[PDB]
């Protein structure tokens, strides 16, 4: 069966705007989290988020920003990123054998607000002729695939926090089964009011931290109260292993396990026995793992239930943990690539993040290894958990490609 | 490599809440569109659609409802279809090697509207607790992937009015790399005047038939002046074959190719050159196509590029083609389950449908066989386009399983 390695990384982060700062801020244990106005403005009780801090309007062309809300404009940069760091000829980019697979876990509820409101005081003639492809489910796929002249597969998977793993997992399936040499996988997510109002409705936020930002995400620590809402964009150049061999490819890492499950069992809270199943799914064949990006999202029950399913994989002597959105918050569709990146980086670079804001330990993380402090060593094998609403459950598992 | 043939259906749309009725209405030639009051009251230009005959909340109960919009509703039902129609028991469809590939090409955004009224009005606190499994982008295999209990894969894939086809060719290719026995595949989109009032404002809607709303649709007719808007729900179960024929499972066909391409042209309008792509990789070696189900929406540059595919695949020895979307109007994200739907019922009940209203025949049809009256005949192998924005195409070919 066809090897399938990763040979680019683009991103846009609460933590940074390319994987330079995003690098940085990982090995310092730098928030991303500070006050939202805009929040405060319309009422909503967490009043906290891991905004981005970039204008992308300032760096895209009119001809393609006139399509795309943030998400698919998020992951745009991230694509242009991701392309150079590639070294991708042109022919590369825009090949029958090349194709993308990229998606969100909302679309643009901020596009939808604008559309609905002027519609209502304006008509029908002067909401104008782009707001399709801006809202509809497929807005990262679509937005992206035509500007890029991508000529191979062209869709978004979506699964709420999951969204972007599947997508990188999807890729890889495409090039086990032989239809693309390369996929650029990975999502976006805007971030505005009125979807994170939702959230809040439910009351999956946190909202006890607002006069505090940096403390309110706090993974495993006995005083969390939900998590604290981001986005941005992140894509990963997916490619068959001779394909770039052959081309002289810079070579991050090997995915060497993609676990795809379901819980069948609660719409909001995790089974446990879900993420069991993808665990052992993404690890069939793999020696041994150094390292787990949790989904770690810095709610009460997932966080334990998380732990347990962690416990009952690896029985003793676990390998070292880390929950990134501590730092980050949680970039919904774009969660899954910003966290195979830093778990990348962290693979790439030899070190692991620490896990911030734990000032007292749950018992659940009990007998498991929790990185508090950067640490600083080589790593072999990775993995990275994404876990999302409808009980649907995606694991990668990333290994060092060392010419063997 | 595995073999995959579907072994049950279930669908909701324009023109039928079942199969038995749908498949009346195909063999009649009976227009599914009606006007729209609604989209009057709201000012929209185009005022007809091909609504759903159907109360969702009459037939699921309030534990299931609460999370959904009405794509997720019609998917629902469709899905309790096609499990009958399959006759499987709850063990089989709860399973670790079933699963579920289902979306939209929008979510909801009635829940959005109401959710962003609701929250102006009278605060955060009154929205309720379910706006984010109704609007987020999985919301249609979410909203199914938790009460029926589906323990497999779990994800929806959007690409517009690709949608529900990519998702049947995503469920083929899970159980070709040996993943799943069983996937349930397909689609749902809701019907509401916010989502329509999107494509009215760009001008992609038919106005010119208000008055007469049964001949709006026209596909190929040379006064066609845009689509009619649809929804509905679709599923299909999709089977490996040597699992199918060991349980002794009913068989409508064999899904023996899967076509995913982009055009990197266009965000609104298809290249042609695409979809010629497109049609080919579904060409998985077949002796011959008998029909051709287009994407045909009724719009004046659409069909053409499509019939210049047609041609250049073809060249002089074309298939029998008709455009079902004259009688059904679009259904967007579940325009791909719902034309292999009809396209697998002209296949196992052997006829073709026709292609109404057309008076005029545009002459980029010249030298093509367009079906205008039920054809009653043997077919051995259909194919289905499914061309979406943002370049995306999907094509399907299905094969008559006769014992070898």
């Amino acid at each position: 069966m066809k090897r399938v390695v990763i040979t680019g990384m683009g991103i846009i982060s609460s933590i940074g705007n390319n994987v330079e700062e995003v690098l940085a801020s990982l090995k310092a244990g730098k928030s991303g989290i500070t006050a939202s106005e805009q929040f405060k403005e319309h009422g909503l009780r967490s009043q906290v988020w891991g905004d981005l801090k970039i204008n992308p309007e300032e760096h895209i062309d009119r001809k393609q920003m006139r399509f795309m809300g943030d998400a698919a404009a998020y992951a745009y940069l991230s694509l242009e990123q991701a392309i150079a760091d590639a070294g991708l000829t042109p022919e590369q980019v825009s090949n029958d054998r090349t194709g993308i697979v990229a998606g969100s876990g909302g679309a643009s509820s901020e596009n939808q607000v604008i559309a609905v409101d002027t519609q209502r005081e304006k008509g029908v003639k002067r909401v104008g002729p782009y707001m399709v492809p801006r809202t509809m489910s497929s807005t990262v796929s679509a937005c992206l695939a035509t500007p890029f002249k991508i000529r191979g597969v062209n869709y978004s998977i979506s699964s709420a926090c999951a969204t972007s793993a599947h997508c990188i997992g999807n890729a890889v399936e495409l090039i086990q089964l032989g239809k693309q040499d390369i996929v650029f996988a990975g999502g976006g997510e805007e971030l505005y009011w009125s979807q994170t109002m939702m959230f809040d409705a439910m009351g999956a936020l946190s909202t006890k931290y607002n006069e505090t930002p940096e403390k309110a995400s706090r993974t495993y620590d006995a005083d969390r109260d939900g998590f604290v809402i981001s986005g941005g964009g992140g894509m990963v150049v997916v490619e068959e292993l001779e394909h770039a061999l052959a081309r002289g490819a810079k070579i991050y890492g090997e995915i060497v396990g993609y676990g795809a499950t379901s819980d069948g069992y609660d719409m909001v809270a995790p089974s446990g026995e879900g993420a069991i199943r993808c665990m052992k799914m993404a690890m069939q064949g793999v020696d041994k793992i150094d390292y787990i990006n949790t989904h770690g999202t810095s709610t009460p029950v997932g966080d334990v239930k998380e732990l347990g399913a962690i416990q009952e994989v690896f029985g003793g002597n676990s390998p070292a943990i880390s929950a990134t959105k501590a730092m980050t918050g949680h970039a919904l569709g774009a969660a899954g690539v910003h966290e195979a990146i830093y778990s990348t980086l962290m693979l790439h670079h030899g070190f692991i993040a620490p896990s911030i804001n734990i000032d007292t330990l749950d018992e659940a993380a009990q007998g498991l290894d929790i990185v508090t402090e950067l640490r600083e060593q080589e790593l072999t094998t990775v993995m990275s958990n994404s876990f999302g609403f409808g009980g649907t459950n995606a694991t990668l598992v990333i290994k060092k490609y060392q010419g063997l």
